[PDB]
Order: structure tokens, then sequence, then C-alpha cells
């Protein structure tokens, strides 16, 4: 049902460069991006389910892939609000709004995973970013005493949750079609930090 493709409308602006609700910055000011409806955001009732994923948009002009990078507020099923450049190619600027089709689509990208570990994260309380991922990550779980504990996706496109361990942290995550990887990422601070940090990614989901 994730592969379904949608149909709305959609706008433009170049408020999804910097500030993005999904805290996915720095974006490459030339980079197609856009921003998505509350109610698609959302999918499998997971939150910011489509935060940070790749949807191909096609308008009366042709079709495109963008970057998920912000919430659209306030905007309808099947509606985006794309970025100048994303917009101008699969439509008519002058029009200022323009019927769609979408989908989910494999992220365009090379590399593994990256992780951003969210301001005032430690082994108490943290908030993990999963970046550069192929397709929208569903569910997050680290391990702790033999068991996998599950981590709530945030609105801000981070997995949340308390009492993480100690030790390097053993992570698993799962993407929009089941399909499930493991990673170990270094410890995590005994104090919430000041400054948010990434750290590198050794896996990725399979093409």
């Amino acid at each position: 049902a994730y592969d379904d493709l949608h149909e709305g409308y959609a706008t433009y602006t170049g408020s999804g460069y910097s500030g993005g609700a999904f805290l996915l910055d720095p974006i490459p000011s030339d980079m197609e991006i856009t921003a998505i409806n509350p109610a698609d955001l959302n999918y499998g009732g997971v939150k910011a389910a489509l935060a940070g994923s790749y949807l191909e948009v096609e308008g009366p002009k042709g079709k495109t892939t963008v970057y998920v990078t912000d919430l659209y507020p306030e905007g309808a099923r099947g509606a985006l609000d794309l970025s100048p450049n994303a917009f101008r190619k699969i439509g008519n600027m002058k029009d200022g709004k323009i019927n769609i089709k979408w989908r989910v689509v494999k992220a365009p990208i090379t590399g593994n995973f990256t992780y951003r570990i969210k301001e005032g994260s430690s082994r108490w309380w943290a908030a993990i970013q999963v970046r550069n991922h192929k397709y929208p990550v569903m569910k997050m779980e680290y391990e702790k005493d033999g068991k996998w504990i599950n981590m709530e996706k945030m609105d801000y496109n981070h997995f949340v949750s308390t009492n993480l361990g100690t030790g390097s942290l053993k992570v698993r995550m799962t993407d929009i079609r089941g399909k499930v990887v493991k990673d170990t990422i270094p410890k995590l601070p005994e104090s919430g930090t000041s400054k948010a940090y990434t750290v590198p990614g050794h896996v990725q989901f399979p093409e």
C-alpha cells in the first residue's frame, strides 16, 4: 500500500531548505525538496514515517523526485509543497497550484546510514535520527539486557526512548517494506549533550 499512487495538488515555497520540521539540515540549496501534508506524513501509524523519504511526483509537464524535508502545516491528503526547482520541472509556476500524482520511491543515494543524536541526549534520554536511508524508516529498536526495546518516532524525525543502557548501542531498523538491518553506534554520553552531533552508519536498506 506504500507503493500506491497518490493524487493531490502541489504548491511551492523555499522554506524547506532550512529549519524544516524533520531537522534534516543542512540541505543543499540546489536540491529538489518538498513539504508533505500531515496525513500522508504519518503512514502506518508511525509519526514522520515519510520524513526523509523520496517521492516521485508527476505534474502536467513531467516527473521528478523530491526529498521530504518538512511538514506542510494544515495541508490536505495528497498535498505537497514543492521547492521552485522541482515545481518548475513538472508544472507551470504561474499556475500557483497544480494537480499531481506521486508515490514513495527508492532514495537515489549511495552509502550507508548516518545517525544524528539530538542535543540533550544521553543514556537517560535520547533522540536518534536516521539519515541517508534508501526507504522510509518505520520503527527503530535498541538492545538492552538481551531484549529489543522499541523507540517511538517523533514529529521531528527522531526516534526517542529513555534508559538506553550502557556501553555502545546496538540498534536495528525496519523500513516501510519490512526490511530489517542491524548496526552499532558508539555509547551515549552520561549527561545530555549541549549540541547535536552525527555518527557514521555502517549499514543500509537493501536495494
